[PDB]
């Protein structure tokens, strides 16, 4: 299923997105990288050239969050493979300090990539369906005490994509929209608790997390990536909440 | 232990707003009205005036989704009663079409207005404690596919309410941060899912919420109301997560 497919995966630069270019490339598909580190991309691009044909693969530097431009790069995306079949709105941050911006990135651009996803792919402008993956977050499920606006976006994330899938079957659109919750992801992302710049007032409480990181353990990013693979692969997966943590591996929250 | 407590309620002017406002007098709280409908407003706290003692209202205009209004707003309630007691974050609307402004009003305001009554109640900005009360909604809970980005909204309430809630323990701020989740309740905003306006993309699918609505039936504000005092008067709550239903009423998320 995932074989010619075309994919633009946001935050693909490093780190869980790098993990899905990577697995879904392996897997045949070809791949938009958009993300607003180009420096970080074009490392990517450069490391997945040495894997892959150049011809796989395409960047796209875009901050998901300036709505403009993220329009611009769909546009891009298909202009230059032709089409698109996956959408992951991957990209993410943890800012507790301007929560505001962490809302837009980690929601608010969610939702309006994913709208755009349904542009493209719907049957009712004659697409032909395709499948759209939230990353939300363990925090999607269950409150953190030290970031509460992350969790806040990542709960938006569960309950605009459980409705969006059900709409989904309602309008005939032919997509399917899953999201994916992991626990703690070996990335740099993790780093973030250690900086007040990052975790503003929660700072000071940092080392809860330093031990959950370390009491729960911390997944590879390509268990992730087995995770999407799954969603893409399953076309009986839709509304499907996937969590994946190191005891429970990758399961579904039921409801 | 509301008697002579000053409450700040958004989205006064009508519906639940107005049913908490009057909850709220009828135990002695003064309480300032804040909405952005003026002629609502107006009205209401002319109503409130002929049942209660003028002094004991304040009709603030202002769109909770401006920031500067938001937070100038706090500042003439503080500075008109003396201090604040009880912020209830109850502004909402249903609007799919210009979905980003139902984010920036469901769950930007809830959260911004949650961080001023902080700065103002918190022990450790020498306040004296108080509590906070953010309106959800079942959709906080569950997938509404006419609505998804109101149940994107309402997630992200939950979420919040339940990590913030936590985070004022850790930081022994003396506040309590508690969450409503109704069903159907009798207001204005159920006449929203007739117009497209509202409902946009979703508009043809607004039969199915008609049919859930005959469904489950319809709460009166009242008793939503009722679920606010229990939450103002038991200091054993914060992170609550406040069900009423038709079938149950008042009663609690488990986790
Ligand atoms: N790592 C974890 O523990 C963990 C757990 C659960 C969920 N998540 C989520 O997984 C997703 C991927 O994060 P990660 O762990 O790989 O972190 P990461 O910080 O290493 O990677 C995030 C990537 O997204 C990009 N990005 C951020 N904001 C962007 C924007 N506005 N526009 C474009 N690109 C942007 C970054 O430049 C980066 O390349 C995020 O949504 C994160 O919230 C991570
Ligand atoms: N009525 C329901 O069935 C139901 C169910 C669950 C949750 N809720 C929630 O209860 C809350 C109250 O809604 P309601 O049912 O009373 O509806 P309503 O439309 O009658 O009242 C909402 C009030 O909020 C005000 N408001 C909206 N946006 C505002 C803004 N930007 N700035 C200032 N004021 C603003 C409106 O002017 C109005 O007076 C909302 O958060 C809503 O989402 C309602
Ligand atoms: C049984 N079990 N339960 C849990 C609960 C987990 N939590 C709760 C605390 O915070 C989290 C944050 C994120 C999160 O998205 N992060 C980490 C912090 C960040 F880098 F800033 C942003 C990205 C994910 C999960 C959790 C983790 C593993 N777990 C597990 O294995
Ligand atoms: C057991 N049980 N389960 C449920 C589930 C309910 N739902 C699911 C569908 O949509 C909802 C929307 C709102 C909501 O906040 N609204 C209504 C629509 C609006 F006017 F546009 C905005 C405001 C509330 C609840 C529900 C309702 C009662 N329920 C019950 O009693």
């Amino acid at each position: 299923h995932v074989n010619g497919k075309v994919a633009l995966v946001t935050g693909a630069a490093q780190g869980i997105g790098r993990a899905f270019a990577e697995a879904l490339l392996l897997k045949g598909a070809k791949v938009a990288l958009v993300d607003w580190n180009l420096e970080a991309g074009v490392q990517c691009k450069a490391a997945l050239d040495e894997q892959f044909e150049p011809q796989k693969t395409l960047f796209i530097q875009c901050d998901v969050a300036d709505q403009q431009q993220l329009r611009d790069t769909f546009r891009k995306v298909v202009d230059h493979f032709g089409r698109l079949d996956i959408l992951v709105n991957n990209a993410g941050v943890n800012n507790e300090k301007n929560w505001e911006k962490t809302l837009q990135i980690n929601l608010v651009s969610v939702i309006s990539g994913t709208y755009l996803g349904l542009d493209y792919m719907s049957k009712q402008n004659g697409g032909e369906g395709g499948i759209i993956i939230n990353m939300s977050s363990l925090a999607g499920l269950m409150p953190v005490a030290q970031q509460p606006v992350y969790c806040a976006s990542k709960h938006g994330i569960v309950g605009f994509t459980r409705s969006a899938a059900l709409a989904a079957n309602l309008m005939n659109s032919g997509v399917r929209l899953n999201a994916i919750c992991p626990g703690f992801v070996n990335t740099a992302i993790l780093e973030s608790i250690e900086k007040e710049e990052n975790m503003g007032q929660y700072i000071e409480y940092k080392d809860h997390i330093k031990d959950m990181i370390k009491y729960y353990g911390i997944l590879d990013p390509p268990l992730i990536a087995n995770g999407l693979i799954t969603l893409i692969e399953d076309d009986a997966l839709n509304g499907a909440i996937m969590k994946i943590t190191t005891s429970k591996g990758i399961h579904f929250q039921d409801y």
